[PDB]
């Protein structure tokens, strides 16, 4: 069949189907996260950043499985994409809760994908992981439990104050 | 409900959220179509870039089109995302035929948008699609017809030859 | 015996000096497949240079591994080097044919030194082979791949002309 | 318990807090060393800049791990710090040799906790220490092998003439 | 004994090694602060980034007593290093209060190595002293005080607030 | 046969191709002799730059005859590489011996085919080796022998310091 393939199971291939849909799934609930906080009655524009590079970040973490797929002569088979879990995102503090599970979400996909290249003895696909995705999802999820935790200490008595407070002092805007 | 919401009928938000639906759709079928043509056993780089750009176009429409919904007091709703038509998309002339195919269809949803709104007496959305979309697919649509026209002539007796001079002398790489 | 030498087995250390003759073979291969098309009667400037730049590539491959035999505290060991297994090599797509066989013959060696040094418990030589020449090895094949399909498409019935705009318009001169 | 950890095993979280304690011994017996040869009736400079550039390269391993251990969701620990074991370094020859009976346990230690790491499937820690520690370690043993090998021919019948030479014309001042 | 030493008494020579290790414990104490305040569960970057200055500022000191040493004539001894106070430092009220303590605990044992300098007639100690540490640590002390009254006034009855807002609005991030 | 063969005969033709074959065996010795001295146990890198490029010399005099060999209309062939004389290169006298040796062995042969293209009337192939090769040869041989009265020099009662002192005085490091 492919005149290139070398080492590159078909179960590997099939995961990378499938990990490329939850990347893809994970841009779209970004997408939906930016849009409410871009809402005239949630308008907390610092919010509404933090999500939409999020939503590119992500987009890129699929396009880098795809191009990978082809340079090891695997074929690229697109699903459907469901929607995001929710239409309305409740405050900050909810949808930095619900990004934290969906990150770890996709760091144990990443974690399953590498434990399936080593069983396969395809280090071309565990060091593509290791140098391009396990640190940067590390990286991410730390800089989300930081947020978490200063949204967290800025609830009080006052969670409107804290709410504003954090997006005008942490995020970017 | 809304404190911006004025002259925005509840037929044009539930419309422009289904049209964030079919220019999502539209480009997650250029993705399929870039990394088809990336493929070792296709190999045309200067298709794969051409449907790729087209795949960022057609997320920008979706973005423009999420971003007036907000400003208007519309409430952006995302829905399941179909995967294309097709796994493998043929010739350079069968993939570009698709893709007319699939432009007509958006440009037919802009024109239904567009009535839907004379008929509301909305302007803002009359001028919104007039100014970012219906020019912009003119004036794609005549570039892909024009592209059929060349991909046509050179396919003669020697399709692979003209396929490959399309590729080379017509798109850019 | 060796002061700096730690965690490097021989057996490892006997496969690097394989690698390195495997390599220097692949480069000599690769200045006779360059002399081929700088021929008077062959005269494709672009095969030429594409085959010229790998000569180097793989002589650098070969010095990498023997620097890191130092740095290890293994011995390097020369041994003769035979002659590229052709004099002549035929069309532009028989070279290449040719050069993805001698590829993947690299990508399998590479592969086997990798697995002997995960047995061996020598992580340093497993992240050697991860940084720079696992993909190497696949970015160059898929290239090679991509290559093969366009020199494929332009045969047609005029095999002549398919030749020499291949090395016109797709290869560097 | 804690919000970000994710495949991070109490094993590893203690092996690294040690490995922390391991660098900055290491980083305390450069500094004993540096202020040996700045002493009056020592007055090697060259020894003592090298041997001061080891102690912040050991300090800065040291905070690497501190840093990666909070991105992993463990917990730092610090624990006493023994002197180092010697106050007085004899020659630069004696310094050398214990400078790389040093390294070599540092060495065995990464390479202790990247097996650990491996046992644990965990790629993030044995990329961490493949990506900034073994590589580093390797090349600074390659050094001092050099280095004693320099040394050592330098002895002859005039040792301190051979003392002086080295510390003038290899190391730098 | 020593070439250079003049009117360099024992008792000094003993008393800077000692206040050497002060200064590296001291050292240690910040590492530990500052790392404390990059975890997650804290995620305080602007006390992160004080504490981890100090780090540098006390080890400077250890460094700049270590070189006058040598340059006396004395001999510099090395001994353990006790491990900091706390492995938890508390609220940055807490951590603050403790390096108060830390830093006046410094400038009595400066102030105890003067009055030592001043009865064995050593000008140069003293000037050392008074040129290099007493008023770095005056300056200090001042700065403490005033981010401890900052801090004591921001507590009201929401003290995350207040620590969120001192750490965003004095400290450097 | 050739469309542009004029005046080159069949036996300079083969006497080009064995020159290559010894050229490559010169490049392939010099590589030898670099990693010999870059080994931890010989450690002498101004010896090992010299002879790394001297390998890098010797392969370009095999290009340019390969060149030369086309332009004339002859068919460049290729035959095994022997290895190197040795394995290890002993001291830098026994080195610099073995490539005076070496480089009179090359000077012979082009000796050798400048009277053949004398007795077979070439003077194109006289002229390239009296502008590309005998003069560099001459330069080189007299450089190397500069360098052995120097080395011998050194040698007196001391070795190691004579071999310390001529790499770090004389060769570039
Ligand atoms: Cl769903
Ligand atoms: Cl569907
Ligand atoms: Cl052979
Ligand atoms: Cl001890
Ligand atoms: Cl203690
Ligand atoms: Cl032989």
């Amino acid at each position: 069949s492919s005149q290139i393939r070398q080492n590159y199971s078909t179960e590997v291939e099939a995961a990378v189907n499938r990990l490329v849909n939850l990347y893809l799934r994970a841009s779209y609930t970004y997408l939906s996260l930016g849009f409410y906080f871009d809402r005239d009655d949630v308008a907390l524009e610092g919010v509404c950043h933090f999500f939409y590079e999020l939503a590119y970040e992500k987009y890129e973490g699929a396009y880098r499985l795809l191009k990978m797929q082809n340079q090891r002569g695997g074929r690229a088979l697109f699903q459907d994409l469901q929607k995001p879990s929710q239409d309305e995102w409740g405050t900050t503090l909810d949808a930095m809760k619900a990004a934290i599970v969906l990150e770890k979400s996709l760091n144990q996909a990443l974690l399953d994908l590498h434990a399936l290249g080593s069983a396969q003895a395809d280090p071309h696909l565990c060091d593509f992981l290791e140098s391009h995705f396990l640190d940067e999802e590390v990286k991410l999820i730390k800089k989300m439990g930081d947020h978490l935790t200063n949204i967290q200490r800025l609830v009080g008595s006052q969670a409107g104050l804290g709410e504003y407070l954090f997006e005008r002092l942490t995020l970017k805007h």
